[PDB]
């Protein structure tokens, strides 16, 4: 609907569909995306109309005299009116063919009327529009298109239409209409709105959503730049400071106070079009100083400057003799010229050594100009030149009177010594045997002294910065380091390091949602303390008294992101440089050694990337038939001597479902995962497209027209996805030379625990509860990606994905760069100058647009070393982990490794490793050796494999277990070797009680 | 193993507490929120990288 | 430990700049700047536990 | 042909004829099992890689 | 261990010390260039933005001002890069750490 | 340094460190700036089929035991003539087994 009721402060609901409503602009029309801007979006009363209603009257801007308002209504100024309908030609005005009468400065009657003939310019009477002035023609508009949709006239007199500002009058004081429509649906609108910052969605030209800064977390969201903010920790203001005391701290001096008043005679005249023209005869009034009136210095210590202005007027021969009328009255004023300060600001304590003020050129510094301003313009006609030098013995005061006055303990704008700003000043106990004020490295004035006592005054400054946590789209905390409230927090509590405001009732067991370091917040506000995280310990090789090995193992899954490529780029340098034309690449041809070095180190740098990775990537046509959901779900691949297993997949199928690719995949090979992690964290690589012409450019074929081409990378996606494909199929591989032979995935995982420790118990084995705790763990995994690593993984992803972007932005926004020229177009300044003076301004853009460029490069070359290096670990984990089964201790992943899998992820990879988690410990007596006596010759024993542990069971027979599982197993003599010596802690043994 | 890592306050860099130095920053808004973004997003990856080391 | 952190290298409160008890020193006058170093106490005691 | 210049799965060949470049095949990696039918690499011959490091 | 606590107080302990310095050196530098890039006026009449409105016209003091802005914002654009590039360096050393 | 230390001076234990392949040794002369290596890797060109067995159940009357091999590198496999050999999967290098080679366990594996 068309019709929506303003909130309370005149903030338009939510729910609305702007359907006439868009951005007003005086250039060009923004197609998509978000902006921050001041548009008259504040609504203080929405007129509705129904149909065949009319629409009747005379509103004055600073009147805000509203007739129907559905909803409350505001008592600000209105600035913008803005009709909000369908202006076909099936719209009546009660007024004839005038649509809008506005009455402006001056009373001065201008009409907006619409005829459906030709009207000529300086006479009187599709439809074609014109603005008349006294009946006869003084603008043409054009016709009237078929497609306005909105109206919008501000007091100011600018008229936009459907958005842009077609025309503007003169300021308008009042504005009377009278319309009627039939075919507006069941109503349109007259909306009465005033300017208000708010974050604007844009799509096709169209507002999407306008979220107002008007509290604190839409000042947030403002910032950020989106109506959704993440939970996280934002920086912002404490306060704001406004309406507060000035302090001024000066020298000691004598008081002299000299008024120095300027008269300014001006001249007028009424020029050939009725336009008032100022004339250049008047006459600037100096104080009579050494019987000159021409030249005047300063000569007390303080002084005040004024002007008065007087009026006279001509008839076209410079005699001015008569009164100034309504329409030639003009005011003189003085403006600040070339001068490095203001006219006006000359009685806002600014210091001197020598002050002088002359009508002539010679040995001036600056020059002010003096012009007149009319209701309409402002015309110079004169200059006042100033002799200045810098110092401190003359002072612009605001008026006549000691001028040192210190507000303390309280924020004041001061102005001490010279040095300006907003502060708190307090008294400190410090004594400093040297200088006057003190400053800091960034040259902020920290403090300064009294010169009659020799008290040092500090001075803070009135705000500081916070940070304000957020979560759930809600602030509920602020760290501060003043103790009041902001942000409308009121509980507070102390840490050593800031103060910390909460929702929380401050006069706590919670899980934080939001953390860094030891800090922690909670939903509720609460702030936590993160300890470090504890484990039970590592096992150790030991062998002697009471050891723990660990005993009942379940699944645990942990998953890393590694970048193993970047998005490489090629740029024509000539054509960012030049945009084509033929001069500037003639003008460039000096240059081409530049452009040469660039292209050349990005070729190379693209090459060796592709090098590398071409080296990477393989796959296997036996491996890649397996890997797939359904072939691990049917047994037409499995060796006849697995009639038992149901399937490949068996048991582990419930989670392997989410990792092997599937028939039901956007593309090819492509698996659950993966889609989650390409649809959730990230276009078209087709450049024929471009050229079409067929709609309007994107940002891509935009950035192809400056010689921008990213070059194709769903080639190594597929690749990286076949390559983590045949890699997860090759584990099921039973042979290689032959066919595609498979074997049941629990043989694969029954030899890896193997590796792991020579399992013992072939009888009693519970695969069962590693398959349900891995299919839970992935399970869990793929909800959390539509579980620290889990997070850790999708932020590096989108990180990534961020920096890449942003790269090519800021490189394509630097085009818009002057580079100090009159325009950064060089159509434009070929059109505008002569060759000669044309060439000067090109070169500029040229050597900023090269300098941009080779920024560009050495960042490019930077992030690409460090991929790089990414990729070498990438690499490394795929051959330990999941090519094989590394001897690292925790290489793959905390704990003790079982498999890895892979998948394909937005320029790089993402591994599964599967780990065994220990959940209790068998406690047995470790013995060193076995010291054995056969009567007189005793000799001891030593396990030959310095990984075994050797110990005794309930019958007193030897037994050796792994360290990693507990998998004992009956001694031999093989395992022993035989040493002449023994050790105090061995066991003692007789030769009849010896193993084998 | 880590470095010192840093929050900045954009606007209170470019902009010392003037309300109208922030008003005309409010046109360069973008500039400051891809800044601090980076920043944030350095810190927070850094801390969780060090989090999941130490035990 | 402590011959390292003594012959190769301060304070981490914020409270005390915002005093103004005395002349502000290179720290508080970077908070003033809008520059906040984050704290880092706390993982040197991680790293030494 | 056999491509002279190449980038991703884009080839150029010396008669200027475009070619698809595909990733690499293997016979594949031996697998730690011990039940059934299985193969052992035994004719061997010698491959020599160059890498460079700074 | 004893001579490697008297040193502290042996090339490795040397090149181990050095590495420490310039850690230390550098994060230093980093922030005291940035902060010292405030003092630059980027072709204005002041670096003080109070010093600029205290003495022009809003409308000739926001051009003053905006030169100032755009100057600081490259400044802080340069120290987010220099800080990313550490960052990673450093994610590289804590891995083989 | 790592590739000095664990290709040249050593022989690795991590798979494809050295190179695609087996690495066999490697070699080092001085480039610009840096070094070169050139790993010397054994490329197979056959495979030998063999049937694998992961365990022998034995059986002596109403007393049957399992018997795994100790070294889990290793592929048991039947010759011929009905006598058990092992193998390492690197190269085809098949010996007799002996029973110091087994581990003697209570139960048997289908
Ligand atoms: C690498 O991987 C290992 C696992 O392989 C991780 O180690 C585990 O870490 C967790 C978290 O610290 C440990 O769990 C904790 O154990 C404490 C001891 O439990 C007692 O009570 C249970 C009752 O069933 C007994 O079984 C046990 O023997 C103890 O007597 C618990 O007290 C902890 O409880 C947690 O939750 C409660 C309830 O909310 C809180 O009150 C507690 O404060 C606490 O938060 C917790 O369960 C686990 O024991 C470790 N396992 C092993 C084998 O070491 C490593 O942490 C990981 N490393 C890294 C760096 O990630
Ligand atoms: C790491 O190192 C290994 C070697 O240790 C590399 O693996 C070799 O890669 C090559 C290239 O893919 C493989 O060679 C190809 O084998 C195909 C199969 O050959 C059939 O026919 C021969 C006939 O003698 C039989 O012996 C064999 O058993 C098969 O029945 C061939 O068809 C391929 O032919 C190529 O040339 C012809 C002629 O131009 C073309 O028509 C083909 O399309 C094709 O291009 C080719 O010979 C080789 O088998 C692999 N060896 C092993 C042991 O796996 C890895 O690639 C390498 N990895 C990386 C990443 O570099
Ligand atoms: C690059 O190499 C890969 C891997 O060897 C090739 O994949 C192969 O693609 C073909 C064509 O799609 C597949 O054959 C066909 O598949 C369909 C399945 O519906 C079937 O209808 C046909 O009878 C036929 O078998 C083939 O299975 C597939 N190979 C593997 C191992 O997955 C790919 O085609 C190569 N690309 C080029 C351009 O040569
Ligand atoms: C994420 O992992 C957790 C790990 O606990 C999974 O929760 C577990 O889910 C299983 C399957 O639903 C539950 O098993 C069932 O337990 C009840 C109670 O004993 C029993 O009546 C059922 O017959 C069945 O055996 C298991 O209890 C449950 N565990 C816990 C602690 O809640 C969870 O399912 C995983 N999430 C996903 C999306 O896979
Ligand atoms: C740094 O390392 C050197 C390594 O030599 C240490 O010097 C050694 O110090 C020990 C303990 O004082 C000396 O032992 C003594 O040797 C004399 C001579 O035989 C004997 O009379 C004493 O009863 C005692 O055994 C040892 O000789 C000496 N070695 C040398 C080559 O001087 C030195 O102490 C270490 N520094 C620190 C601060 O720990
Ligand atoms: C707005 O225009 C309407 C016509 O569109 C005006 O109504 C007319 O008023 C005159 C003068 O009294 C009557 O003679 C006509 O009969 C009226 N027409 C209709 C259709 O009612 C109306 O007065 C105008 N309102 C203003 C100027 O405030
Ligand atoms: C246009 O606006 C002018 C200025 O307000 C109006 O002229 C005023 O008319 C009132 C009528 O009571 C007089 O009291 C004022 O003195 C007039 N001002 C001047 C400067 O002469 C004028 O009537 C308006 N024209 C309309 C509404 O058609
Ligand atoms: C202006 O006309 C347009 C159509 O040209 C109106 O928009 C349509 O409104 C009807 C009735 O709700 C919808 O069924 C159509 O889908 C709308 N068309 C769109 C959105 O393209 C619009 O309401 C009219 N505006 C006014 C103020 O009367
Ligand atoms: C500025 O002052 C000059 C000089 O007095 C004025 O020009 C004189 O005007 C009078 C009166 O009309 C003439 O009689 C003289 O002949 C003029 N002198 C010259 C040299 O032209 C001028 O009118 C003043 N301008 C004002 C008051 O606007
Ligand atoms: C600097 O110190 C002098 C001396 O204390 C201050 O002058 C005093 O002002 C108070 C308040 O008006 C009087 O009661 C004292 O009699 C003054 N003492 C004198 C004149 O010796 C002076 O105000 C201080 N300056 C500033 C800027 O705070
Ligand atoms: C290892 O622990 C066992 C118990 O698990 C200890 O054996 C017990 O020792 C206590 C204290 O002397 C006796 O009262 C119990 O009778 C012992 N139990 C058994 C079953 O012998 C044993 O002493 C510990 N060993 C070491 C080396 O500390
Ligand atoms: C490892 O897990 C097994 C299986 O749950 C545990 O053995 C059972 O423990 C429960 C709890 O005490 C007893 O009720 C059962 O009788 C035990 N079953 C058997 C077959 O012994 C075992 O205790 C766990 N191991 C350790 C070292 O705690
Ligand atoms: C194994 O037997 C030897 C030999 O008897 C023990 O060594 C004796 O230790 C006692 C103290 O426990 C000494 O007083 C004897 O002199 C030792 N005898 C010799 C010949 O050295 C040894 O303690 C026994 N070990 C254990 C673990 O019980
Ligand atoms: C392993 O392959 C061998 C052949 O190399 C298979 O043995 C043959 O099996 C076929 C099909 O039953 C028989 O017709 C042949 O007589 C067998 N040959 C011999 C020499 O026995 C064997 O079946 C395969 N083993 C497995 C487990 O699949
Ligand atoms: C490994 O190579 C050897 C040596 O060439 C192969 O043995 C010969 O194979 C050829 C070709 O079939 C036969 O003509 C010879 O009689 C074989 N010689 C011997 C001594 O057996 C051998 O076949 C290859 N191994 C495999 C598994 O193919
Ligand atoms: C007055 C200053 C107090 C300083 C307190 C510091 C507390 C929080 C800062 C967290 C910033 C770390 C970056 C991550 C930000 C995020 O999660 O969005
Ligand atoms: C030649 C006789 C002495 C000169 C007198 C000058 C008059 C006023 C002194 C102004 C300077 C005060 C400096 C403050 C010194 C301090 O307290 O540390
Ligand atoms: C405009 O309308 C008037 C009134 O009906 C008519 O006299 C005139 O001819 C029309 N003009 C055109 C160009 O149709
Ligand atoms: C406007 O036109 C009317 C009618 O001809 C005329 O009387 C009047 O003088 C005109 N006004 C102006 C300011 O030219
Ligand atoms: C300014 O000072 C006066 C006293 O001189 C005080 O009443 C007033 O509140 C102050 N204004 C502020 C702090 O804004
Ligand atoms: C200067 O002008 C002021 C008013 O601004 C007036 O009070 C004063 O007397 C004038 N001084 C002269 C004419 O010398
Ligand atoms: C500063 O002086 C005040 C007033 O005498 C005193 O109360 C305070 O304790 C002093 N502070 C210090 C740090 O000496
Ligand atoms: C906070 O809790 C106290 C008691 O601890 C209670 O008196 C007070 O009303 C609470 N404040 C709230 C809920 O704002």
């Amino acid at each position: 609907t068309n019709v929506f009721a303003p909130t309370v402060g005149g903030y338009i609901p939510d729910g609305f569909s702007f359907n006439n409503w868009f951005l007003l602009t005086n250039d060009s029309t923004f197609v998509s995306g978000r902006f921050v801007t001041n548009q008259p979006l504040l609504v203080n009363c929405l007129w509705p109309v129904p149909s065949f209603g009319v629409a009747a009257q005379e509103f004055c801007f600073e009147g805000a005299q509203f007739s129907q308002c559905n909803g409350v209504s505001l008592n600000n100024t209105v600035d913008v009116i803005r009709f909000n309908l369908n202006f076909t030609a099936d719209v009546q005005s009660g007024m004839g063919a005038t649509v809008f009468s506005l009455n402006t400065t001056g009373g001065v009657i201008l009409e907006i009327s619409c005829y459906n003939d030709t009207v000529r310019e300086s006479s009187f009477y599709p439809k074609y529009c014109y603005v008349l002035y006294n009946g006869t023609a003084l603008k043409y508009l054009g016709t009237l298109p078929p497609s306005v949709k909105e109206i919008a006239i501000s007091k100011w007199g600018h008229f936009y239409i459907n958005g842009y500002n077609f025309f503007s009058t003169f300021p308008i004081d009042c504005i009377s209409f009278n319309l009627t429509t039939s075919t507006s649906g069941a109503f349109w609108t007259i909306a009465y709105t005033s300017y208000t910052e708010a974050l604007v969605q844009v799509e096709n030209t169209a507002i999407k959503k306008v979220t107002y800064c008007n509290s604190h977390i839409n000042n947030i969201k403002c910032s950020q730049l989106t109506a959704n903010l993440q939970n996280g920790f934002y920086p912002v203001a404490s306060s704001e400071v406004g309406l507060v005391n000035k302090s001024v701290v000066l020298l000691p001096s004598f008081y002299s106070h000299t008024s120095v008043n300027i008269t300014i005679d001006l001249g007028m005249k009424l020029s050939g079009y009725g336009q008032p023209i100022a004339s250049a005869l008047s006459n600037i009034t100096l104080p009579m100083q050494d019987n000159n009136t021409d030249v005047y210095c300063i000569r007390s210590n303080q002084f005040s400057v004024y002007v008065h202005s007087t009026c006279k007027s001509s008839l076209w021969d410079n005699v001015f003799n008569s009164d100034c009328t309504d329409v030639l009255h003009a005011t003189a004023v003085i403006k600040t010229g070339t001068c490095p300060f203001s006219f006006d600001k000359l009685n806002n304590y600014l210091t001197f050594n020598k002050f002088c003020l002359s009508l002539h050129p010679v040995g001036a510094n600056c020059k002010f100009d003096v012009a007149a301003r009319t209701r309409t313009n402002e015309q110079v006609v004169r200059s006042l030149y100033v002799i200045y030098e810098e110092g401190d013995n003359i002072a612009g005061v605001p008026s006549d009177n000691d001028l040192s006055v210190l507000h303390l303990d309280s924020c004041t704008d001061y102005n001490i010594y010279g040095k300006t700003g907003i502060g708190i000043i307090r008294q400190t106990n410090s004594t400093l045997l040297s200088g006057l004020y003190y400053t800091s490295l960034s040259g902020d004035l920290l403090g300064f002294k009294n010169v009659t006592d020799g008290v040092v005054y500090s001075v803070t400054p009135c705000d500081v910065s916070a940070q304000a946590a957020v979560i759930d789209g809600t602030i509920v905390g602020a760290m501060t380091s003043i103790n009041s409230e902001l942000l409308g927090l009121t509980h507070w509590t102390t840490t050593p390091n800031f103060y910390y405001y909460s929702i929380y009732n401050y006069t706590v067991d919670c899980e934080p949602i939001i953390t860094y370091s030891n800090i922690g917040v909670c939903k509720n506000g609460a702030l936590v303390f993160i300890n470090v995280t504890h484990s039970d310990g590592d096992v150790q090789p030991i062998s002697t008294g009471n050891v723990t090995i660990p005993t009942n193992f379940t699944i645990s899954v942990q998953v890393e992101y590694i970048q193993v490529y970047t998005t490489p780029v090629s740029i024509d340098c000539s054509r960012y440089v030049c945009n084509g034309n033929p001069r500037c690449n003639k003008l460039l041809t000096q240059y081409v050694s530049a452009c040469q070095t660039i292209e050349q180190a990005l070729a190379m740098g693209a090459r060796l990337e592709n090098m590398e990775v071409d080296s990477m990537l393989f796959v296997s046509e036996n491996a890649l038939k397996l890997a797939s959901v359904e072939a691990f779900n049917s047994t037409e691949h499995l060796d006849p001597i697995y009639k038992e297993w149901p399937n490949i997949g068996g048991s582990w199928l419930g989670g392997l479902k989410d990792i092997l690719p599937s028939h039901n995949s956007k593309r090819k090979y492509r698996s659950a995962i993966e889609d989650l992690l390409f649809d959730k964290v990230v276009v078209d690589e087709d450049y024929k497209r471009c050229t079409g012409g067929y709609d309007i450019a994107d940002l891509v074929c935009a950035q192809y027209y400056n010689g921008i081409m990213v070059l194709p990378g769903v080639a190594n996606d597929d690749k990286m996805t076949m390559y983590t494909a045949s890699l997860a199929g090759g584990i099921t591989l039973g042979a290689l030379g032959g066919g595609a032979v498979a074997i049941p995935f629990a043989v694969a995982v029954q030899a890896r625990l193997n590796y792991v420790a020579l399992q013992t118990d072939v009888l009693n084995k519970n695969q069962q509860i590693l398959a349900n705790a891995f299919n839970q763990a992935i399970g869990n995994i793929t909800q959390a990606f539509g579980l620290a690593t889990v997070a850790k993984a999708l932020a590096k992803v989108q990180d990534v994905v961020n920096t890449q972007g942003q790269a090519l932005s800021h490189l394509t926004v630097q085009l818009q760069n002057n580079f100090q020229a009159i325009s950064s177009s060089i159509s434009d300044i070929y059109n505008r100058l002569d060759p000669p003076s044309a060439d000067a301004q090109v070169d500029r853009l040229i050597t900023g647009r090269l300098t941009a460029l080779n920024a560009f490069v050495s960042q490019t070359l930077t992030r690409q070393a460090e991929v790089r290096a990414s990729r070498q670990l990438a690499k490394d984990k795929v051959n330990e982990c999941v090519r094989s089964q590394s001897q690292r201790f925790g290489f793959c992943g905390n704990g003790t490794h079982l498999f890895s899998l892979a998948n394909a992820a937005p320029n790089g990879m993402i591994f599964f490793h599967t780990v065994l988690l220990p959940t209790a410990y068998e406690t047995v007596t470790a013995w060193s050796g076995i010291c054995a006596s056969d009567g007189d010759h005793t000799f001891g024993l030593v396990v030959k494999d310095v990984q075994l542990t050797l110990f005794r069971n309930l019958d007193d027979k030897f037994y050796l277990t792994p360290r990693t599982m507990y998998q004992p197993r009956v001694a031999t003599i093989s395992d022993f070797v035989q040493i002449e010596g023994c050790d105090v802690l061995f066991v003692n043994a007789t030769v009849i009680e010896l193993p084998g």
